[PDB]
């Protein structure tokens, strides 16, 4: 059984039915790293797949891409060949004060403020994490000695507009934006990324377990520019996190 | 010193109070209530009764809701005006998949925001999600009572009939928008409506306020047998317990 | 034979009535029966308490609807199953325009759709309009009571606070959707205030029900937010006297 | 001084506050015939215009072409130089089993199937007319010894598909409008038609008095294209009523 | 052999035409005409008058639609039902633009659905874009006359006065939707505004008919000059020449 | 300057204002490797940027990888850096049975199925091609020898249930899509393909130059597996031809 972007068959997941789905491809390979028996599956777009082993059991490693569109994609296919629990991690700006970079949050819902979660249910529904998966993630992430919050994410279908940038070859938001991370701000929420409102509706509404983790690398009420080593300390942290949660979650 | 303008209490009344438990019906309160220590009578103003009474030495509001969004936001927003901080909903409720069976418990993880009050805290984008801790807190409540406990998406309807897709009514008519509805939120998982939780958690999670949601099962749609008295009559007594037992875990 | 859901009452209690006044609070549902013959409890269960009384001879039921659409929708489907087909809602309101003045009678030509209620009957382009016949009744009842009155739109919101663009509130924030609102229905000619009509004008419009509202004014929100309490008793007494005359103005 | 389509001045108005607004610039002669003095003010593109009086009193009629849009520059246009009160008079189809033809609607309220009415308040605002012009299109049509019916009229931006039509080009209507006409019949909605909804949202939130009485010439349960019969009696009954409903109006 | 409901012709009438120019003003249908050979006057009712010609020894018919969406889709339907394929619409307009000059031409590639009638026959989502090939002729016929022409987008709304931001008017207001819109579609590159081209372009692209629009700027929101009336006469000469010349081109 | 995601700065364009955007970072040394003195400039996530020279002047080549998010970023960002004129090449599946595999297919407007369209512009607002480069790719595809359609493009936030795929891991499609692929059919839409929307919208409403050029790699009413050597000619064609195209707008 093959699919149409991934290159990879059922056959190749040797039974894992726990991905863990970074956004950039160069993450794969070191998330990988740190389970038993890496292999490298297959590259083809913005998806590269490895497998691996964690206490003995299969687990997937893949990327999504930027964006809800690419991730529908990857979960989709992943979800074809047997995957049924998706754990992602990424980067992300916070947008609270109380919110420092190095911090660590795991999502408990989402603003969708995207567009492909809509080609799994209409707005109404709530972008809600596996409760599980939440669980397994906010434990993970006090284990390593991070300061972690549990919150609400707004998940944006652009990097510049949808998270209210104003230094852009415009300079201008339109209307449904402008305003919109000082509402968010007031309404408590507590980050900004790009794939959470359709990875967590998709499979909240599709029989799949599914939830966010993410290191936070700058705070829009501070500077846009990331300190390279804080950067890299929070990136190799995230990956850690990640992986005890994926242990959490095949207990 | 002031008194609020719909639930007739002050914030002395409270006596300190910052943890509320939210029944929809008041005949229910006096119910909770007793469950704890030292309770006593506040006020009845239309659907708002309000009991106080102490859980470990601390001081709790039991307050009710009245059915739908509308009510409950004015209780919450009365109650939070005087100092009250956390509010745990409990009621009971039927389910709409095969597999959630009668006396076990829902805890609700998100909302399908079905209703209209969300929509004057938050635009329809806003996930209605409980705050984390008090999810934790209903969790363990449930499960330590012995009862099965299911974690999903619960649908929050404006109406009891056409909103959840009932045609045993006057009309038998519902409006296109909800034709269909029961089978499309049973595949996507929902477990099953009632008529506040999405007021009360977009309410909450977007004002600075620590809410949950939890009900024990007395009916299941999908289900041709008929629960006895007995398991009903457990069923409630159990939900207004696990609250209660939720609220101790909140308590700092 | 049956006995509806909520209410607890069958047909045979209603004893042939067709018509229902709904005011909101449970506590009015008696003080408007005594303004009648025969005057009889049916039920209390939740916001409900239903009694019948006689006009002209003719059986009445009246009925509490709680606060807001929500649990207005179940208690005029449930009496729309037990042979209610006309039903005249009175109830307090916050006027809008500066020349409106506590103390006036408003009835609703057409409501503005603030709640999510009205949406589970008919889609939002749908007119909350009343009956024809009920808005003429209760114009009339209301002038022959000496009553200044006002004919026009009324906001009908899902809630009291941000949904009325109040501000003396816990978070002291309105949501984007209802920034400014006060003052641009204020421009557009709309009166008033309130949380029902929207729901229950589109339910009945759309139903084959006829409907209609009438409220006192309780505050002029140009002039503060939350209503005075020394002039609401005369308020309220007024208003019951004018929705029974408008009943014996149906039963005609 | 002069309004920019109407072509016509105050002055020519000669005082006038109520205009009488039919569809057909050919029908405008025929209703200000039914009045003392008419004259002859102007005509440019589908808008025709007369005064006339009625009981010593001056009154406006102004046709509008069909739909919201051109019905909208009227209006407007009539306000300016003075006009507070509008009477609309036209034809509809009826969508209720048991309303005939030569049946006279008086709309209570519309169904916003249109466009232009969003350009004078959101669409939660109810297309509603002034009570006292309703009373007075009531009382009209019932003294003229018709039959009458006071209720919710579907008010269209298209003719064909937001009717739903189908004896058409594509023989196609678009989704939100396949199964409306059952639907909207379901709920007790008598008729069809193309400007009150604009008309009345329009004057309810501008400060102006509307209503809207209308002639039934076809009912939809029978079949889709009015027969030519029974347009002209009808046509001229509902002139008559208009007319009255006017001198009902006037102070 | 059947009469259309509105405009009264049959297709006999059309003499085979299978491209119809339409302008919105009726006293503008016989002066297209007249530029064509053999032109015969067929009909008028309403706001729609109807002429047919011949071009190169192709019929053609012309029709104006009145102002409007709801007018023009009447029209559009009914000359497709007796074989009109290919709509060229025609007029002058005014431009939002600064480099956009009077006497210049605008073909439009795309338009703001700021209409009700689009949403009649596809969804918002739907682009409302002109026919490849008659935006291609328009080009062509309007450089080919000496003018300066533009190819972009066009705001098309359902009013002339709130739609377009027009503030000199009987309320002086303009709801909350449409506030600040002038100044949004020109940071957007929208070069004017008019009345029925989203409904036209939705309309024919979504049925398989060929539809485009060009026009003569008659007004510049941004320029406080008057233009001068020789200027405006030549104009309106102008873009009469092109859209017979762009069907010319349309036929061969 | 530099930019955010794209690891290119502006002096590595050499003044480049022409981008072509192919949705693979495999294909963009392809694109390149048919101008002059074609350079590799960086590959970054789904990102990969060359430089090379067509008839003197410099041209960029940049993925964008699957969707309009990740598609929004890198016109933004080369934007930043000096570029205005974007042609978009890309696969597509025609949804028309008189549209064969091997065909092209020039956009003329877009159906806005995703979401990040919406963060540049209103629902309302067309997702249009400049006129100038739609009117170069049509020549291009022509003169290639191609047959190639002008028309309506459905663009989705998802390859599955927005393109009304039913052979999924659920098998579910949401509401919103059922029926949807025979209703673009029935409106003339000829294909699906998932970033035009975006692309076009973001361009038109921010004074940047975009259209966009695709070569038909299956077509829904036939199967869903692509013949190879057949797909391999389509895609040579497509990129010859948005070279070419690139060639008709150089000033
Ligand atoms: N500010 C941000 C940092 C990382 N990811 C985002 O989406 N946004
Ligand atoms: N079925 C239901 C039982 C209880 N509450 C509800 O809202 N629905
Ligand atoms: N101001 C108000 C008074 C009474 N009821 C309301 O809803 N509002
Ligand atoms: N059926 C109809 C007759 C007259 N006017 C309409 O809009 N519809
Ligand atoms: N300003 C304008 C001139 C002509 N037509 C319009 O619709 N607008
Ligand atoms: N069927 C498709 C082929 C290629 N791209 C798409 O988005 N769809
Ligand atoms: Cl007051
Ligand atoms: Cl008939
Ligand atoms: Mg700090
Ligand atoms: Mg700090
Ligand atoms: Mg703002
Ligand atoms: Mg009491
Ligand atoms: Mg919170
Ligand atoms: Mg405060
Ligand atoms: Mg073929
Ligand atoms: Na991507
Ligand atoms: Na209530
Ligand atoms: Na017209």
């Amino acid at each position: 059984k093959t699919v149409f972007h991934l290159g990879v068959t059922e056959a190749d997941l040797n039974g894992a039915t726990l991905a863990i789905i970074p956004g950039d491809p160069a993450r794969v390979q070191k998330i990988a790293e740190l389970m038993d028996n890496p292999v490298f599956l297959a590259s083809h777009r913005e998806y590269t797949v490895y497998r691996a082993e964690l206490d003995g059991q299969s687990v997937v490693v893949c990327s999504t891409g930027i964006g809800g569109p690419s991730t529908s994609i990857a979960v989709e296919e992943l979800a074809q060949l047997g995957v049924r629990t998706f754990l992602r991690v990424g980067t992300t700006g916070a947008i609270q004060p109380h919110v420092n970079v190095g911090d660590m949050i795991v999502t408990t819902g989402s603003v969708r403020l995207d567009g492909a979660s809509l080609h799994f249910a209409p707005m109404e529904f709530p972008a809600v994490p596996d409760f599980d998966v939440a669980t397994a993630m906010k434990a993970a992430a006090q284990e390593s000695g991070a300061t972690v919050h549990m919150g609400v994410t707004a998940s944006s279908d652009t990097f510049y507009p949808g998270q209210e940038r104003y230094d852009t070859f415009t300079g201008r938001v339109v209307r449904r934006f402008q305003g919109s991370m000082k509402e968010w701000q007031d309404m408590g929420v507590l980050n900004f990324e790009m794939e959470s409102a359709t990875l967590l509706t998709m499979c909240a509404s599709s029989g799949l377990k599914a939830g966010c983790v993410a290191g936070v690398i700058i705070n829009r009420t501070q500077k846009e520019i990331p300190d390279h080593a804080t950067l890299k300390e929070t990136e190799a942290r995230s990956i850690k996190v990640v992986v005890e949660a994926a242990r959490k979650m095949l207990k």
